[PDB]
């Protein structure tokens, strides 16, 4: 059964997450993704760490509410969907992070503030997901 597959279900057999199974469970978010309600999350790959330089990675963990911010992977509330809205302008949405995101999908691609995602729109059984391989900065 269970053939919908759920987040935390997705994060535990795909390795590709492993490190945010990781980071995420130390945080004690894994329960946060079982939780009942439809959430998008950006969840950069492995390709999205090569460059993270070493006092960067610190500055992040050296804070507790830095790398909270950034475990959240921009949360962010109601599944994300193109809006059937017109392709090739951006949208603007706010996270749970605090921040804003914004969207942009052309040609049939999911083009976020960033380039092209990996791998998104996976229908979870407590929202959706989206991968990308590029990590999210916050605002000034």
């Amino acid at each position: 059964g269970a053939m919908e597959k759920s987040l935390h279900e997705k994060l535990k057999q795909d390795k590709r997450f492993s490190t945010f199974l990781s980071l995420l469970e130390a945080a004690d978010l894994k329960e946060l993704l079982t939780q009942p309600g439809d959430w998008t999350l950006f969840v950069p790959t492995n390709d999205a760490f090569k460059g993270m330089t070493s006092e960067e990675k610190e500055i992040l963990i050296r804070d507790k509410n830095a790398l909270q911010n950034i475990i959240l992977y921009h949360l962010t509330p109601g599944v994300f969907i193109g809006k059937g809205f017109e392709p090739g302008v951006t949208n603007i949405l706010k996270t749970t992070q605090g921040s804003k995101i914004f969207l942009k999908e052309v040609n049939d691609t999911l083009l976020v503030n960033e380039l092209k995602s990996k791998e998104s729109d996976i229908m979870t059984t407590n929202g959706v997901i989206h991968v990308v391989d590029k990590l999210l900065y916050p605002a000034d």
